[PDB]
Order: structure tokens, then sequence, then C-alpha cells
């Protein structure tokens, strides 16, 4: 026995707040959390306690510390079959990462609709409010490798596998409502442009390099999703606090055969929230696993990620009623024109057991639809349908990837396909072809119908010649970027200007910067001028005279495009740092922890060393991390309770911790003699909105802090932060 | 006509300093730098200019912007074989990364010995000072993925493929002289323990987590290489400023058949230099590609990485004359006991053309030796011999990986091996077996001999029973950790204590931290007390009374084990940030820039925006980056010239630039009114060692700065920095 006698090696199998217990595989942390898919994986879960160590052939091993050798200082012998199996398996551990979205984090959960949608769709998972569909969801960045950092500036993926009773449906979306390009033929060009450059394989996780901006300057259709990327949408706080979108128009098909166009939305019930760029960039260094960690720890705490599925629905007869093409995936459908109808709720409530087996090997593909859905001719969706099956057979080693446990349907699947590498299913059917008489033609085709029917495509009319040509209706590139720009708050605009300015400053060939600023002048002259000033570029008179693009169907703005213009804050699952001293005022700590607990906000107790400190009343406080070990970047607000403030008053790291949190617009709360830290961040005696201060930490102090936290950041401080050296 | 008319898109094909021109493929940047391997790759180099765009079957493409569809808003057709080939290739771009050392950066170069070594080895590449051997070198970290960050705390790999006239020799070493474990059977255990933990796949690029320190606390053989990783050896400034080691004792065999034991070394001719931890961790966020970038741009500037190969040589009769076993890879051979004899010089002077083709697909394996070398029974080396071929056939898709152009020998290769995936060579031999008469038995075996002979193993005597048993001679774990600790300067010892303290602070189970501190108490009580103090742990009286381990062969230190105890600084290829203002004193800038140029030190001119500023006298100064764009993390020293200081005096980024550089112990030089920045970093009016200050940048100001730069960092400043909020 190498475990400690006290049992402290094993985390409690109950919900616990971040940092309170070591994290664990999902089935051991939350063994009572079940759904049909989770249960179905029991055939392949493998335990360990009380079992002997063996080879993969079942032979017990006596000595797992040594190779077999001729004498104990002799050569290793070829007959050591136990060493060679162990080292061969290790030698073959890695598989290819995904070509894009290689970096991602996943969890299990469940979905149910609010009401039956049978009037618009015959899909079975949308038919009954009390029929629950398991899901597995992977969130991702796009450009970086599987070992890249989480809080980069990038688009994020949001892929949901729904294990329905009529097949797997994969809704493979991103966190912005449009993509960069119009036709899948260009996907390798765009991805190669954004990815590390091919001579030296730099930069990882960043679009701030010449080839990406070269492509953008030469392909104005990219500008819309570039605007989203350069805004704070490119730097979410958490995968719990971003939107999701399917991007393409799809179809819903009901039992009477009617097609309705649909775009898919996920609304985060925790609200929309993003980092600021200096925080995000520094956090890729202090904790490159911040989003993976925060997601796993939110589910271990019971702060399950919840999202509302929503549909924008457009009747068939209204296909051409907008000033943009519904099938153009560089155009969004403004919610002021077509509202999102609430459809159902998805809750992620258990982490996987083994990241490689369940997350790395999962395969999501947007051609996996079910009866009641269909595609459209969007030319980027069309080409996606070829790529996901093709790449998943390369990455997962052959055509039986649907038999890898995470990807298996929970509903029946039977057909005449056979063989392939690592075939697990042993078919007993005498026939491997149809039509057959020798098995009375089973398994059999099923006619389409209202429920449980075979799939039939909606009989869309196709009229045209065989052409490689872009629809002229797709040839407008600046109106949607402008609508997005005008819908942002002033601080969000400033952050967009700063994102383009920072990125193009890293473009070494100056003419590319100039060409991008010329594109920006076709969107908005105020944006283009503000970027140009930061680049040392002066717009020409012709640039100053470019006519702005038209409004989008009369809209001058749509506030649903902003992260912050409409309040939607939720503090449950956020975290505060509490900076301890060696004689903390216990009464402050009581009041602080009670008010945080009432709102579901977690706390991390920090100090200048690890171990414990004792409060004024004898209470022994364990320290979660040092001020340098868990920087302000990792929390949403900072509280300094009273005590022996002289202990930490001259500590550089405690002072910096407040300066960094202040620069990054976080609420700060100072009780009693902790108000002496007002001098590090230059707060006048009268106080400042976003700094909470009082003689002690009481009801009123904590309510004011929590109100600031519900607004996420203190935007009004922005003019005060350029002078702080942090 | 998408290129600019001024031709500024294309970098000059001449050596240029970092940042001055976009980087490019080696054969375009330095077409006239040649060696036999680089010439032999011409058969597969593919150009582009003036050629038509084609499918891989040579069919010209007319429209690479669109898929083929029935109507320009219609569905994509299956007959579009141009789209399908392009998206199929994209879908299968990735291959598995290396199981370990997945993150690496490589270059081409050449090796020449200083004199013939025919007395001690018949290896042909060491036989003649005029014999030049091409090399390809890959430097790497160990734990993180290919998309992880460069300036992590980790061991570094240093692998050299020598393309000799008698076969490929791969010298596959690391940047510390020992490894963590003694027997290859344990390598999957140790690697699994340091790699991201299996439930959640965190943390990337870090050993600061519970499973690593759990394994270390239960396997004290790891403590010697852990000491090296916790020292600043774990965070090199550049691959140019670290040492290399083969680790194992190997053999040299001369023409008379005499075996000499050898351990291999590489000495960096640029000196040894490392970062400090807060700088390295931050730099993983601000530039995760910093080491890859620095190596590439050193080569493009002519600052070619140079290393001296050196041998520690032990006669066969002296195998048992040390307190440690020569075959134990957790033990070093102190240079005070066995000096390194200089053997030759390697210069890396050309970057690859295509990172994937040449770096990602390169395969190095320490079983690739040539006649004149041999192995020993080191039980870690013996198990490596199985792993490398096994893993490379999985990673590179089959057993013909030696036909991938970068891995091909430059000498002849002919045998009776056939077929396999991806077979390039078309064999015309009538026979595919020997002995044969049908091809007169060619190709033929060759007897061993002094030159151009066949390989024969040295006939070492083996005697013992078949056992899975560790040699008792390997059962000593604390003397070499202690020798290392006692050989470090006081500031190096502080940084070791801070490394263990930071890492064990991130171990969530406190009993593991206690167990590690108990192991430190077996190495050195001062080390163990200082780490325990930072963890809030008190040593027991039993721990206070553990007797230290013995000295190693009478040594109580060996200064060659320190980075800094013996000055070896070289400033060429280093870089200085120059913080501009909008009216710089041009005389200061003339003096600063030409002084740096004379010593081969590069400069980056920084400001608060991109573009230009104008000096007092009209000189137009182009700006390389903003203060936030190119943080002090990325430079070795900071110079602030006189001029209009009020322009930048209240710029929080300019101030913080100097605070970060000051905290990280970098030299800082302030001319004229730039001395007003003394107050930002709290420098006495009377000044302090490490801050250069004068009325102007003339006289001795640049010599004083350059002297500071040759000592790397200002260690005496360490007690001054805990107080600084930065
Ligand atoms: C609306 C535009 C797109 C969206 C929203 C989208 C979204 C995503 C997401 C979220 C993933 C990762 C799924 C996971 O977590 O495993 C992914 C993977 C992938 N995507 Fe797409 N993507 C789009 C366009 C395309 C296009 C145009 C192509 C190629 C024609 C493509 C090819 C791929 C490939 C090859 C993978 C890797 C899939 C795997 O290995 O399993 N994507 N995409
Ligand atoms: C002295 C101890 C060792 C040193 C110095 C060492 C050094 C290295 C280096 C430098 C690389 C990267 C080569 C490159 O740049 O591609 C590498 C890769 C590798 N090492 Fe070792 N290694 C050690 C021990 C081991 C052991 C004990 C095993 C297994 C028994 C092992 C298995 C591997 C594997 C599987 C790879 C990836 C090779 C590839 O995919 O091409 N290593 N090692």
């Amino acid at each position: 026995s190498l475990a400690p006698e006290d049992g402290s090696h094993r985390p409690a199998a109950e919900p616990t707040p971040p940092g309170a217990q070591p994290t664990a595989p999902g089935s051991l942390k939350a063994p009572d959390t079940r759904n049909e898919k989770l249960n179905s994986l029991e055939d392949v879960r493998k335990g360990s306690e009380n079992y002997a160590l063996t080879t993969n052939q079942g032979v017990r091993i006596a000595d797992d510390q040594n190779s077999l050798r001729a004498g104990s200082r002799g050569p290793t012998l070829l007959e050591d079959f136990i060493l060679r199996e162990k080292i061969a398996h290790f030698d073959h551990e890695r598989i290819p990462e995904r070509i894009v979205h290689a970096r991602g984090s996943a969890a299990h959960g469940y979905f149910q609709p609010y009401k039956s949608l049978s009037d618009i769709t015959k899909a079975d998972f949308l038919s009954d409010p009390n029929k629950i569909t398991p899901v597995f969801v992977r969130f991702s960045t796009v450009q970086g490798g599987a070992g890249s950092a989480d809080t980069v500036r990038d688009i994020r993926g949001f892929a949901t596998k729904f294990y329905t009773e009529e097949g797997i449906f994969d809704l493979v979306g991103n966190n912005t409502p449009i993509f960069f390009i119009q036709d899948a033929h260009k996907f390798p060009d765009f991805v190669h442009a954004v990815k590390p450059e091919p001579h030296w394989a730099i930069p990882q996780g960043q679009s701030a390099h010449d080839t990406f901006w070269d492509y953008v300057s030469l392909q104005p259709e990219t500008l819309h999703n570039v605007m989203w990327a350069m805004s704070d949408r490119g730097i979410p706080r958490s995968y719990r606090t971003m939107e999701g979108f399917g991007i393409h128009t799809f179809r819903l098909i009901n039992a009477e055969g009617k097609a309705t166009f649909v775009r898919f939305h996920w609304k985060p019930l925790a609200g929309k929230a993003s980092l600021v760029w200096d925080e995000a960039q520094k956090l890729t260094g202090r904790d490159p696993d911040f989003h993976r960690r925060e997601l796993w720890e939110a589910i271990e705490a019971g702060d399950f990620p919840e999202y509302e599925l929503g549909f924008q629905l457009i009747p068939e007869e209204d296909e051409f009623k907008f000033d943009f093409d519904l099938l153009d995936p560089t155009k969004l459908i403004p919610e002021e024109l077509v509202p999102v109808q609430r459809v159902g709720k998805m809750v992620l409530n258990r982490n996987p057991d083994n990241f490689f087996a369940e997350n790395e090997q999962a395969a999501f593909h947007p051609g996996h639809i079910v009866p009641g859905l269909d595609f459209t001719n969007d030319p980027l969706l069309q080409g996606r349908l070829y790529s996901y099956t093709d790449t998943q057979i390369s990455r997962l080693g052959g055509p039986n990837f649907h038999e890898i446990p995470i990807n298996r349907p929970t509903c029946p699947y039977h057909n005449f396909q056979r063989d392939g590498m690592h075939r697990m299913g042993i078919d007993t059917n005498p026939a491997n072809y149809e039509p057959n008489s020798i098995n009375d033609n089973w398994p059999r085709e099923t006619p389409p119908g209202p429920k449980r029917g075979g799939f039939e495509s909606y009989q869309e009319r196709v009229e045209g010649n065989k052409v490689r040509e872009r629809s002229p209706s797709f040839g407008e590139y600046y109106s949607h970027p402008r609508l997005f720009w005008l819908s942002q708050t002033p601080f969000e605009q400033r952050h967009i200007v700063d994102g383009f300015s920072f990125e193009l400053s890293k473009v070494v060939r100056p003419y590319i910067r100039e060409r991008v600023v010329d594109q920006l002048a076709h969107i908005d002259l105020t944006l283009a001028q503000a970027v140009a000033k930061n680049l040392g570029i002066e717009l020409t008179d012709d640039q100053l005279n470019i006519t702005p693009p038209p409004d989008v169907n009369g809209l001058k703005k749509d506030p649903s495009l902003s992260l912050y213009a409409i309040p939607d804050g939720d503090v449950k699952g956020r975290v505060v740092a509490i900076l301890l001293n060696d004689e903390v005022r216990s009464a402050d700590l009581l009041a602080i922890l009670k008010a945080l607990k009432a709102k579901g906000v977690h706390a991390k107790l920090l100090y200048s060393r690890m171990g414990e400190v004792t409060a004024d009343d004898g209470t022994v406080l364990p320290i979660a991390a040092t001020f340098a070990g868990a920087p302000s970047l990792t929390v949403d607000a900072v509280i300094v309770p009273c005590g022996n403030i002289a202990d930490i008053a001259d500590n550089g790291d405690a002072n910096y911790y407040l300066m960094e949190a202040y620069k990054h617009l976080k609420p700060i709360a100072l009780a009693g003699d902790a108000r002496k830290f007002k001098a590090t961040i230059k707060i006048a005696d009268q106080g400042e909105e976003g700094i909470v201060e009082a003689d002690s930490a009481d009801g009123s102090f904590m309510d004011e802090l929590l109100t600031l936290m519900a607004a996420h950041r203190v935007w009004s401080r922005i003019p005060k932060i350029d002078k702080i050296p942090a």
C-alpha cells in the first residue's frame, strides 16, 4: 500500500467546487449520473482496483520494474515479450490529430425539447418534450494543434452529437454565425493561410501573420467573420459563455412533406462573456488549459453548462426576400428580421472517463442528419459533406469508426457492409447483399413516413447548367461587416480596432497592412481610420471618399450581435480570488463566503506561500495557490479582507495581482485596512465605480461586488488603465 | 499582378538580421549555401513560379475558386474530381506526432573533426579533418504536443543525423547528462506520469501536476534529472545556448579492435544561458514559438549555431573505478574526474524548405550507428534500440521511411528487402534473397576491416543468469543530486528551490508534496528546508537528522555542472529593445546602433504605434513593433535613448517594459533625460550595478552595456526584485 492512510488521494464522489478535490474520471466522480449513452459504454469501461497487472493477453506480470537480461548488468534479451508488448503499445499511442479543430474539450449530457415540433419537423428527437436525447459535445479552437493553448484569438467550434432513436444527428457548428468563405473548394486555401506558415511552422494558435492577412486582403468575402474574430468574440471567457451557430441554412421537413428553411442557434444560459486581449494572451502562458480546466471543473461542481437550442425559421416562399442570399454562409440572418424561436435545452452533466478514448476518437460530421432534416445548396455545406467521412477514415484508422464506443449509435443499426480494419461486429446474416432471398431480404428498406420511416431527400427542383461559378447574389462583402460594427458598444468597437491593429502590426510586409486598411475603408471609415492611425498609415482622399455599403434590409444595427449591449449576466460558477494575510479578520471571511455561496460563486484562497494560515479566531485556512501561482487572469474578481495587512502590503506579487486585475477591468473589493491598496491602483479617496470599499466586508459590500460581477467587467474604467504600468 | 510592383513581397537572398525581412524557405533565402545532403535533395525540391496550377495528375485547373454545381446556386456534383482531389489531400494532411519530443525545430549544417581519431575509432566520419559530414539537427522539448509552447520548463532533445560515407549515424541526445530512469521497461510509466493526465488531458508542456510528482516521490532514481529540470537548465534562452549529451556510455572501436568507453557532449560555442521562470512562463503566452523563431532567424542572420563535439573517454580497465556504475544513465561522469576531449565542430547554416517534409518526417534513432561505434549494456539504451524503429514505422506509415528524402543516406544502400507501403526504389536485382547464384550473390557481405568494412559487434563477454533484476550498483539515488546542488551558484540554488516550490504548489494532494520534500531531505537539508518553508511544511526531527549522501569520488563540487559559475558569455546574436520617443537624440541612436553592430548584437526599435518617428535632426526611424507587440521577454537588454521623454513617460506600456525587464534581471541603459525612468524601477540617484546611465549614449555607455550583456543577467539584483509589482 502506497496510498496515504487518511484516504486523501481519492476525491469525494460528490459535487465539489473547483480546487477542493483532485479532478477524476466522470464515472468515478459522479457514478449516479446516467443517460442511455453513458450506460451503453459500460461494456468497455475497465476498472483497476483489486486486479492484477497483466499483459494484454491476460498473463500476470511479476516484475514490472525491469527488463530481462543475461545477468543483472547484461544485455536485454529479445525473448522479453512483456517489455516488448509494453513498449510496442507505447510506441503506437498517437493517432493523427484533426486537420482543423485539433484542440478541443468535451463532455456528456442530455437534451430535450420544450414542446413537440411535429408541425415543422418529423425528427423524432424534437417530437416529445419528455423524450430525452443523450448528447456528447466537443468545443474547440480551429487553427492550433491538439497541444496548443485554449485562450487564443480564434473562432471556436461547438459540435453536438445527438444519439437519437432514429440515428445519430451531429450539429457541427461554431461560435459565430457565419464562416470566412463561400465555397468549400477554397477551404484548403483559407486553412493553409491561417495555419502556421509552411517553411517554418510558425505561428501556433494565431492569425497574426502575413499569409492570413494576405488571403483576407485578396478575398473580401472573409471580412465578416474576420470582424467577429477581431472582436472580443474571438476570446471567450469560457465555453459556457459563448453562442453557438450551425451557420448554414438547413431544412426541416414535416410529415406532410413541407420544407421550412432553418438556421440553428445555441444560447448560453450562463450569458455571453469574453476576456480582453492582454488577459487572454497572457493566460495562454499562465494556463494554456484554462478552458478545458474550467469546463471540467464546472461539471464537477454542478455548474452544468446549459444551452438553449433555437431555430430561425424562414418559409420556402421567402427564400429570396432578403437583400442577401440565404444560402451564403458569409451572411447572417439578423434576429431583428427573423427571431430565434426557443426549441429545447441541453445540459452537460458528466465529464468523460478517458480523454483519448472519448474525446480524441469522437467523430462529428454534419452529413449525419436524420429524417425530418435535410440539406440545402449552400456551397460550403455541400463540400463539407464530402470531407468529414473521408478525413475520419484517415484519422481513426478505417471505415469502422462508428464502432469506436463513443461514436456508436444507441439505436439499432444493421446493413450489408462488411469487413474493414478493426471490424468488431460479427455479422451472422447469411447474406451480405440485397436483394437476397437467402435471408428473406433482411435487413429491409423502410418507406418514408411520419415516424420511424426511411430517409428520403426533399425533392428540390434543380435547373441550371454544369458550371464552376459563384452565384452573383453572393458577391457583396461589406454590408454585414458594417452591420456587425455598428451593433457593437463603443468599448467593443475599441477592442475590434485594437485586435486589427495588433494583428496587422505582426504582418511583416507593409503593403499587406495597407491593403487590409483599404478593405476596412469599404466597411466603415471610422474603423479604417482608427486602425490606420495605429499602423502609421494615412488614408488617401479616394479612401476617405468610399461610399459605405447599404444597410441590411433597412437595419442600422442589431443589438443581438453585441456580447454586452443587452445585460444577460449570471454569476453562478464564476470565481473570485481572496488575498489572505496571516491574521485574517474571520468576520470578513464569513460574510464574504456566505454571500458568494448564496449566488453559487466560488472562491480561491491565495497567499504568499502554500500550507495554512490561521485567522484571528483560530480558524485554520488552507491555501489553494500562491499569488504567482494562480494569477488574477484566472478569476473574475478580487477580494482583499482585512487583517494584518502589513503582512502583504509590500508584497510585490500581491500588489501586482491588484494592478493586473484592475487593468483587465475586474471588480476589486477592499475591506477595512485593505483599503491601503487603493494607492497601488491610484483610486481617489472618494472611490470609483468598480472598486468596492467599506470598513468591513458586510451585506452591503458583498451585494455591491456581486452586482459588479453580474455586469462581468467595469467598462467605465477603460480610460483609466493606459496609465497603469501592468 | 497580385505582388506589389516594388518587389517588397520577396526577402532579399542575403543574410539579414531578425525582423528586417520576411522569413523564407532556406533554398530561397540562401541558395548558395550547399552541402552534399542539401544537393542530394534537389531531385525532390518543387518550385512554383511561372508554372500552371494543376491537379496531382498534371491536369491544368481553370477555376480554383468554385466547385462544379448544377446552376450557380445549385448542388455540388460528384463528378467534380478537381474539388475531390484537393479536399481529399487536405483531409489526409496530418500524421501522428512523435510519442515524445513532438515539439521540435530543425536545421541543416555540417560537421568536421579537428584531427583524425583513427587511434581510438575506425568511424569514417572522424578519420580525417578534411572530411565534411552533412548533418540535420532537431532540437525539441519532451512532454508537449507539436503545437505546444517552446519556453516551457522541460528537458530538451538535441538529435543529430550525420550523413556519413559509411552509413547514417544518429546521435540522439538531450540537454542534461542523465535521464530520469534506469531501465527502459519503465519508460511508459515515467512518460505517462509526466504527460497530461488521462481523464482530462491536462496539463500541456508541464510537469507541475500530481502524477509526475507522485512517480518522482516513489522512484528516487528520478531525482538527479529532476534537479536539472528544476534548475534554470530547464528553461534555456535558446537552443544555441544549451549543452548536449548522449547520456549513455557507448563504445568506440578502433581498427585493432580495442574498445574505449565514451560519453558524448556538445558544447555551445555561443555559451550557456537560460531564462528565469516568470519570464519563460510568460513567454509561452506572448510567443509560444520563441525558440523555433530564434533558431530560424539566427540562421537567416548568419549567426549560425555552432557546437563542439567532445568525448569523455574511459579505458576498458577503468570500468569499475568510480563510486557509480558507468552503465547507469541516472549518473553523470564529472568532468573533474574525466575531462571532455574536443573532437570537432558542427555548424548549422541553413533552414529547411518545408517544415513538414523535412522536420516533421525526419526520423532519428540511436540504434543507427556505424562501424567504429558500439553499444554497452546500459539498460535504458538497450530498450531504446527496440523503440525507435518500431515507432517510426507507425508514425511514418510503413517500413520504407528511409526513402523519405530527409532520412535517405547519401552513401550507397543495397539489400534484399522488398515491398512495403510507399515503396519508391524499383529493384532490378534478379534475386531478392541471399545466398543466390542468379545474381552472383550481389549485393555481397563485406568483412570487418579498418575502413569500408562490414559491421561486427565488439565481442563483450556476457555471463549471468536470465533475470529481471536491477544491478545493485545502480541502487544509489542521492549523491549525484547533491553534487549537482553543491556545484550551483547561490542564485542558481535559489532558482532550483523556486522551481520545486512552484511545481509542488500545483500538486493538489498535499501528501505528495510532503513525500517529495522527504526525498529532498536525503539530498541536502538546506534545499529541503527552503522548499518546505515555501510549502508551509515543517521538517520532522528525523528529517533534520538524515545523513547526507557521500561525495562522488571525493568531489564536493564540479563547476562544469553550473550554467554561470565560469563566465562563458557571447553577445553575438543577442538582441536589444530600443524604446523610441517622437524626437530621439539622433547622436545617441548613431552611437547605440553602431556599437551593437560592431559586436553582432541586433536591435528592435519600439514605439507606441507602427510606422515611423523623426529624430531631432530629421532622421526617419522605422518602427519594428509596439511596446506590447514585442515585450521585454523577447530581448536580452533594453536601451532608452534621450529625446522627448515626456512623450512616453506616462505610457504605461513603456514603463511596464522597463519594470518587466528589471524583474527578469536584464541590463537596462538610460541616456540623458531617459534617466527619469529611474523612478519607475526605484533606482537610487547614485545608481546601481546593472543600470547603465549617462548624460548621453557616447563615451563608455555602450561598452558598459555590452559588458553587462556578456554576463547575461544582473544576478545581484535578485534581492531588489521581490518588492517590485510586476
Ligand atoms: C460553416 C463552416 C464550418 C463549420 C461550422 C465547421 C465546424 C467544425 C467543427 C466544430 C469541427 C470539429 C468537430 C470536433 O469537435 O471533432 C470541424 C472539423 C473538421 N472540419 Fe469543419 N467546419 C466548417 C467548414 C468546413 C469545410 C468547408 C471543410 C472542408 C470542406 C471542413 C472540414 C473539416 C475537417 C476535415 C474536420 C476534422 C474532422 C475530423 O477529423 O473528425 N470544415 N469543423
Ligand atoms: C537517454 C535517454 C533518452 C534520450 C536522450 C532520448 C532522446 C530523444 C530525442 C532527442 C527524441 C527526438 C528525436 C527527434 O527530434 O525526432 C526522442 C524520441 C523518441 N524517444 Fe527517446 N530518449 C531517451 C530515452 C528513451 C527511451 C528509454 C525510449 C523507449 C524505450 C524512448 C523512445 C522514444 C520514442 C518512441 C521517440 C519518438 C521517435 C520518433 O517518432 O521518431 N526514448 N528521444
